[PDB]
C-alpha cells in the first residue's frame, strides 16, 4: 500500500492493498470492517479532461445497469458529502482473485481452462451487443478471474451505444472506423490467440507495426473485393503498399493446440468485419460445446442511445455539467 495512496472514503473502510495504477484509475482492495468482507475500490479523479469524466460516467451507468454473471458486480459507491468537495469518484465493487492478463503471463492453462475463460468472455459480449452495447477495451487485463475461474468484465470507460492498439480491430487503424460489435469480436480473437500463444499475438509497436504484425498472420487483403470494406481511398493505398502475406498456417504455428479452437480463431481475426463470426454464433461453435447451454446465454435487451444521450451533445459539455450528469447517477 503505498503511501501515496489516498481514498477520502469512508472510514469503515481499510485499504488492504494496491491492485492497479492508471492514469485513469487505481484500484484497491479494502476490508470493510462492519461486515469483515474484503472488496476491491476503484478511484477516479475525472474532473481535468472531459474525456476523464465522460469515461467515468459511461462506466459507471453501465455498471449500474447491467446485471449478468460474467460482468463484475458493483456494491456500491461512495456517496460525496458536498458539492464542492466532490472530487474524486470511488466504485466499490466484489474483490476478484486476479485477472486474465496476469493468469495467462503466470500461469500454463489447460484447454479446458482456455475453453472456459473464452467462453465466459463471449457470454458477457453477446449480452452486452444483444443490449446495443460494444465495449471497445477488451483485453486480458480487464477480464477478471478468481480462484473457481470465474471471468466477470470489467472497465466499460469506453463503451457505446450502436446507433491499447494490440487488441483493435484493423478497420478501427484505417479509418473513422464506425463502432461495430465486430471489433469486440476482433479483440476476442486476439485474447483467444493470446490465451494459446500464452502471450500477446500483435504486439505492434505502432500503426504501421501493428497492421504489418496482423495481416503476417491473417493474409493480406489483396483483391479489389478485399479492400472494398476500407473507406478512405488513401488506406487502401497503404494497405496495396504491403507486401502480399498469405494466411500463415496455424495449425503449424500451434501444433499443440486444439484444431476447433484453432478453426472458431481464424472465424473471429477476419480482416473484413462483416465476415467475422457473431459473439451469439462463437458460443455455438464445436470448440465450445462442454460449456454452451443456448439457455443459459442472456440476449440482452436493448438500450437507447438516450442512455448515453451526452455522448451527442453539440456544444461539448463543460466539466460541471459532466460533474452534474455524475453526481446525479451516484445517488440514483
Ligand atoms: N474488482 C476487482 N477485483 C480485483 N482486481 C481488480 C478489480 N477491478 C480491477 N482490478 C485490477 O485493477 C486493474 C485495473 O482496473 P480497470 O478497472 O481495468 O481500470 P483501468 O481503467 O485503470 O484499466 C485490473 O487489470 C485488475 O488487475
Ligand atoms: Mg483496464
Amino acid at each position: 500500500m503505498p503511501k501515496r495512496i489516498v481514498y477520502n472514503i469512508s472510514s469503515d473502510f481499510q485499504l488492504k492493498s494496491l491492485l492497479g495504477e492508471g492514469a485513469y484509475g487505481v484500484v484497491c482492495s479494502a476490508t470493510h470492517k462492519p461486515t469483515g468482507e474484503i472488496v476491491a475500490i476503484k478511484k477516479i479523479e475525472p474532473f481535468d479532461k472531459p474525456l476523464f469524466a465522460l469515461r467515468t460516467l459511461r462506466e459507471i451507468k453501465i455498471l449500474k445497469h447491467f446485471k449478468h454473471e460474467n460482468i463484475i458486480t458493483i456494491f456500491n459507491i461512495q456517496r460525496p458529502d458536498s458539492f464542492e468537495n466532490f472530487n474524486e469518484v470511488y466504485i466499490i465493487q466484489e474483490l476478484m482473485q486476479t485477472d486474465l492478463h496476469r493468469v495467462i503471463s503466470t500461469q500454463m492453462l489447460s484447454d479446458d481452462h482456455i475453453q472456459y475463460f473464452i467462453y465466459q468472455t463471449l457470454r458477457a459480449v453477446k449480452v452486452l451487443h444483444g443490449s446495443n452495447v460494444i465495449h471497445r477495451d477488451l483485453k486480458p487485463s480487464n477480464l477478471l478471474i478468481n480462484s473457481n475461474c470465474d471471468l466477470k468484465v470489467c472497465d466499460f470507460g469506453l463503451a457505446r451505444i450502436i446507433d491499447t492498439r494490440w487488441y483493435r480491430a484493423p478497420e478501427v487503424m484505417l479509418t473513422s472506423a464506425k463502432y461495430s460489435r465486430a471489433m469486440d469480436v476482433w479483440s476476442c480473437g486476439c485474447i483467444l490467440a493470446e490465451l494459446f500463444l500464452r502471450r500477446p499475438i500483435f504486439p505492434g509497436r505502432d500503426y504501421r507495426h501493428q497492421l504489418l504484425l496482423i495481416f503476417g498472420i491473417i493474409g493480406t487483403p489483396h483483391s479489389d473485393n478485399d479492400l472494398r470494406c476500407i473507406e478512405s481511398p488513401r488506406a487502401r493505398e497503404y494497405i496495396k503498399s504491403l507486401p502480399m502475406y498469405p494466411a500463415a498456417p496455424l495449425e503449424k504455428m500451434f501444433p499443440r493446440v486444439n484444431p476447433k479452437g484453432i478453426d472458431l480463431l481464424q472465424r473471429m481475426l477476419v480482416f473484413d468485419p462483416a465476415k467475422r463470426i457473431t459473439a451469439k454464433e462463437a458460443l455455438e461453435h464445436p470448440y465450445l460445446q462442454t460449456y454452451h447451454d443456448p439457455n443459459d446465454e442472456p440476449e440482452g435487451e436493448p438500450i437507447p442511445p438516450s442512455f448515453f444521450e451526452f455522448d451527442h451533445y453539440k456544444e461539448a459539455l463543460t466539466t460541471k455539467d459532466l460533474k452534474k450528469l455524475i453526481w446525479n447517477e451516484i445517488f440514483s
